[PDB]
């Protein structure tokens, strides 16, 4: 008797780590847990044509953006039940409970697995050979474009490369992350990706305060402290690019810090200079507050699953304390569970407690029906913007023109596919 | 105790379970472990450097056949003479596989042939019948290429799982090195190159006019409507995902989708998907100039920091000979890299890779130069610009020439390093 589960690559090893999660598992119910690993770029396209043709797994990850986009389309058996059995609303953070269900619905369809938000990561040596204080610079927007300013005239250069450090490196295409890591500059500046408009959600995207926050996100590479290499690439080359030595500043998740910490060989970088000079920062504060993308994935049972009562029984063990701070160690995600939270293995991580006292500041979109689609066009437009840079046609009017065409593409898929 | 550590691409459907299994026989007679590590194609050329600059990595890499050249003028990989002597010398190589086993005018051999591939388009049986289209009219010529496209374009036939149209053509516009090896084919029929030897030097010829008359009418297909926008901001990856849900009538795509066509999407193929039914492969057009389409592949080269250079030899000795060859290319349904691996019944009995078999007379490849890696890097880089003039509706034939001038100074640059 089998289960099969569609991962993304959440750890160095996705698969081995996933199969050694569920050992245990497998051993007490005599099942065979299968596991298939769909890259982040692929998994939208995966998931939906399995939701649209009735063929696929059993579970999927799920991001927490998607969850109730999927969820619209009626394909996901509902989970209360298991959602009980780790102990019901209370059990998690009311963003992490949000993120179970579509908004305004009835019945949960997500289990969650898995939290993470955004922080930056910086070279320690670097900022300090800049002579640029880190608390100063990751505190405002002043800040955080006067520190690149200094990185950007330092004599410093990696001692591995020989070469300079970018100040700030950021994926210009293809990455959801093209999404995530514009996020916290709108919501700094006072704007949204999304808002309420009479019972309808619209694009915010070219609302005066989030154009004001997108162009000073922009501006950044306009300003040369983004090479023009960066906004043609996706978020695992620009991963590659800091620990190859070749950037001061980039924003990730909590999973770098494990990656720093496990040598190449096993999918980390731990032999590397990045490695060995690792801080972490938090978003600074806009002018109108202080925000940063929270998400992570739940798991999803498809409601052509031939084998639910398996299935559901997996996604206990899956969501439960146990399993929660294992895949947590082995991925350096934060756990879903509240409770977990506390376990001392995360308690005493300095660069993670960073991500845990950031929380506090953490935002995520709307739990929408069109919101697959959102970030595909949103993730296409950005692109275009980053365009405008690299091509030096970036200008008020020409970033204006774009997300008015980005609203209207984002307005459409809101409504439909 | 023996180790060694091999660092691959993804080649198959589980790469590292694939690689292993490849391998099981030699860790047994040897008593070895061999570690495989894999690297997604966009981060592999910022790995391997850093490998290089650092003097720290595994003791063999995958290498593809354009890199080669590139990674050996860094002065990091051993001379492999002998392995290849070992494996039947020259004679053993098409001359096209022969000349990827060195940096153009070296003495010594630097990397061992593992498998070829070659570039030809999938295209929907379904899709085509369903529009009128004659295969051998449409893979023809350009003229019938954009004929067929146009009668794509007009059908009326919708996906049976989608229930939705198909783009008549997906190719990708971002981040991967199949930028540049899309838009090759065109160039070559144009009579154009990517680059060119003058005044004893090598120097980009992507702004000839005949470079940009081939480049010019690939892009027009998209401004055309052929492609859809969003194509212009994916990966290959992605293109291929689009492919297999049924989004695409036609792709350009290596041997290797025959062999994903028959394996479940739980094992990494899209057995289950309307696609895989309607399968049939043809030929790059002829252009004005003659039919050319992109031959490369990959081969296994040894760092010259091994700890373990006897041992790494004797696993390439293995990799490279009749029984791995013909082995490694059932599992990922590329082409041997040993000329006499081809007469295998898995080659010579399967109809769709006959095609590719035959598309081997047209088949070029790039020079293998000092500074290949930085002329892809920075061509994808361009030419994902060029397909942003298209997204922009600002495709024109001196914009064209503007960007690939530019392209063409960042390349020489890249070339006289
Ligand atoms: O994401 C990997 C892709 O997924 C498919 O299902 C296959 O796994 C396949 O490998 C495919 O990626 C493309 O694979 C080809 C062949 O390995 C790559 O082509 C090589 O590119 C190198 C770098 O430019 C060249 O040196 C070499 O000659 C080519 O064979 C291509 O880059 C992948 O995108
Ligand atoms: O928008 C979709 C989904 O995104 C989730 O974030 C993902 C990012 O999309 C993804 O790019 C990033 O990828 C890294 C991976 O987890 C690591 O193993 C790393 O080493 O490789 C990847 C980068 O190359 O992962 C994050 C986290 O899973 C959001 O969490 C989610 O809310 C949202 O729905
Ligand atoms: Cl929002
Ligand atoms: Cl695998
Ligand atoms: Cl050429
Ligand atoms: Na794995
Ligand atoms: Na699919």
């Amino acid at each position: 008797k089998t289960l099969e589960v569609w991962i993304m690559p959440n750890s160095p090893q996705p698969a081995e780590d996933f199969k050694a999660l569920v050992a245990p598992f497998e051993k007490a119910h005599g099942v065979e847990v299968k596991v298939t690993v769909l890259d982040w770029g692929v998994a939208w396209t995966k998931i939906t044509t399995a939701a649209t043709s009735g063929v696929g797994p059993d579970l999927t990850q799920l991001g927490t953006t998607w969850v109730g986009a999927i969820s619209a389309m009626g394909v996901l058996e509902p989970v209360d039940d298991v959602l009980e059995a780790l102990g019901g609303e209370k059990a998690y953070l009311p963003a992490v409970w949000r993120t179970t269900r579509l908004e305004g619905a009835r019945q949960a369809t997500a289990v969650p697995w898995f939290s993470e938000l955004r922080a930056f990561y910086y070279r320690t040596d670097a900022l300090k050979a800049a002579g640029v204080n880190p608390a100063e610079m990751f505190a405002s927007w002043q800040g955080f474009e006067a520190g690149l300013a200094r990185l950007k005239a330092s004599s410093f250069r990696d001692p591995e490369t020989k070469a300079p450090l970018a100040p700030l490196c950021t994926p210009g295409k293809n990455s959801w992350d093209v999404l995530h890591n514009a996020a916290p500059w709108i919501w700094g500046a006072g704007g949204e990706i999304v808002r309420q408009a009479g019972g309808r959600w619209q694009s915010a995207l070219n609302s005066p305060e989030s154009l004001e926050g997108l162009y000073f996100f922009l501006s950044l590479a306009q300003k040369g402290y983004v090479p023009a290499e960066s906004l043609e690439k996706n978020t695992a080359q620009i991963e590659a690019d800091f620990q190859a030595g070749k950037c001061a500043v980039f924003a990730s998740g909590p999973w770098m810090i494990q990656r720093a910490q496990v040598p190449e060989a096993k999918g980390g970088f731990a032999e590397r200079t990045a490695a060995k000079n690792l801080g972490v920062a938090p978003y600074p504060a806009g002018p109108k507050g202080r925000y940063t993308f929270f998400g992570g994935s739940n798991l999803a049972l498809f409601n052509f699953s031939k084998n639910k009562p398996l299935a559901k029984e997996l996604l206990k063990y899956l969501g439960g304390p146990e399993a929660q701070v294992r895949y947590a160690q082995m991925t350096g995600m934060l756990p879903a569970l509240r409770s977990a939270w506390s376990d001392p293995s995360f308690q005493q991580n300095p660069l993670l407690r960073t991500f845990i006292q950031a929380a506090q500041f953490g935002r995520t979109y709307p739990s929408l029906a069109g919101w697959g689609g959102v970030e595909n066009l949103a993730v296409q437009h950005l692109g275009m913007a980053w365009d405008l840079v690299a091509q030096g046609r970036l200008t008020r009017e020409a970033l204006k023109d774009l997300m008015d065409k980005a609203s209207a593409a984002i307005n459409q898929a809101l409504r439909h596919h």
